[PDB]
């Protein structure tokens, strides 16, 4: 009558959207050329997210249409970004668990691969709750306070971590010595054997190993 | 039973003060000098647990990157002796004297 | 972009909408900043590799 005037566009994309799923999605079952990653994983989430907007949205304005049917605007915007929003945890989860298996297959402990997972999927939790706090519960001026605390005790706690960091790439960037150089880092001499990203590790003379951390060195 | 009755007396103290900051408002009142005083109180909190939480860092790090594994002999910091176990906040080891000597991760890091 | 922007305040008939065209014009900048801005940092790190550093 008088809405398809408006939904040409809405359409448009929805097709093009409809249409590139499936040419990505059958790449991937067709080999996979490009370097897999996340990247496209991204995409077909970028992707499917636009027809849940295009088409969920697309529904929205159909009722917008039809306000005959009881259904409530408020309720399919709630699910329309409700819905995706568990996608992105399905899908979220997927690659980190995948990593897992790539780190225990590289020959990392199982532990020592575990303890990696359980890292990713606290902090991950505390993201998405960040970015649904206001749509999905609710976030108060004193639950912003506490978390903000939170965040405040996180960071003082990595200090050290954050130091190292920044210590190990000055000296990357920054050449005191390099590796098979003879030094005396504070109190300690031996061959520079690696310098890495939180410490190096020195053989002294005597034979025995010593890894200093990158901080305490600059 | 002291140990875990401790444990659920610091759950019921953070579980309430989490309830209140979700019904401050609702329930009862929730003014900006509350909310001061609140963020004062969470950011001595967080200071106190300064240690709590570098040691537990420490602990994430000695895991992931490996100076050492249980049962190599070690020298961390003045203190040589056979590592037995590495926990979240600290590490055990045995002195060839025959004592256990516990460490905080922090201080090993 | 905003010319056109102009242009459809003027033809309404056209069942584009303000929004997304805004949307879609500051986004496709945003592109060329990325595209734009990484060639100059991979360039300057040829240039650093020429120089002699590791
Ligand atoms: C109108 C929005 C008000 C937001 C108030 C945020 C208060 C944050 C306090 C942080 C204390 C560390
Ligand atoms: C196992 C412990 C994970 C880290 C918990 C951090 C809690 C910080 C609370 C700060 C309150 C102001
Ligand atoms: C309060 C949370 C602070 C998190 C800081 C993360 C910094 C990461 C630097 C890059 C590490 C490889
Ligand atoms: C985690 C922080 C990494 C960056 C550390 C600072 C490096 C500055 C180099 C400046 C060279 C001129
Ligand atoms: C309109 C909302 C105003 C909220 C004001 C919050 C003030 C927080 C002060 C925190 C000081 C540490
Ligand atoms: C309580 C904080 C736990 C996380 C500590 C930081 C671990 C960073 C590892 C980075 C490896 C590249």
């Amino acid at each position: 009558a008088e809405l398809f005037t408006n939904n040409a566009l809405n359409l448009v994309i929805i097709f093009g959207s409809c249409a590139a799923l499936i040419l990505m999605s059958f790449w991937f079952r067709r080999g996979n050329r490009k370097r897999k990653g996340f990247l496209f994983h991204a995409v077909q989430f970028l992707i499917y997210t636009i027809i849940i907007s295009a088409v969920g949205s697309i529904i929205n304005y159909v009722i917008e249409n039809y306000k005959l049917k009881f259904i409530t605007p408020g309720v399919i915007d709630f699910i329309c970004t409700s819905l995706i929003a568990v996608i992105l945890t399905i899908k979220l989860f997927l690659l980190i668990n995948q990593f897992e298996k790539q780190q225990i297959k590289k020959g990392r402990d199982i532990t020592s691969a575990r303890i990696m997972s359980r890292i990713i999927k606290i902090t991950i939790i505390v993201v998405l709750v960040l970015l649904y706090g206001e749509h999905f519960g609710v976030q108060t001026a004193s639950v912003i306070a506490v978390l903000g605390a939170a965040g405040l005790a996180v960071g003082l706690a990595l200090q050290g971590s954050l130091s190292n960091l920044a210590a190990g790439v000055l000296l990357v960037m920054f050449r005191p010595f390099r590796a098979g150089e003879y030094v005396d880092l504070g109190g300690v001499a031996g061959t520079v054997l690696s310098v890495q990203i939180f410490s190096t590790t020195m053989r002294t003379a005597d034979g025995k190993i010593i890894v200093i951390p990158n901080g305490k060195i600059i």
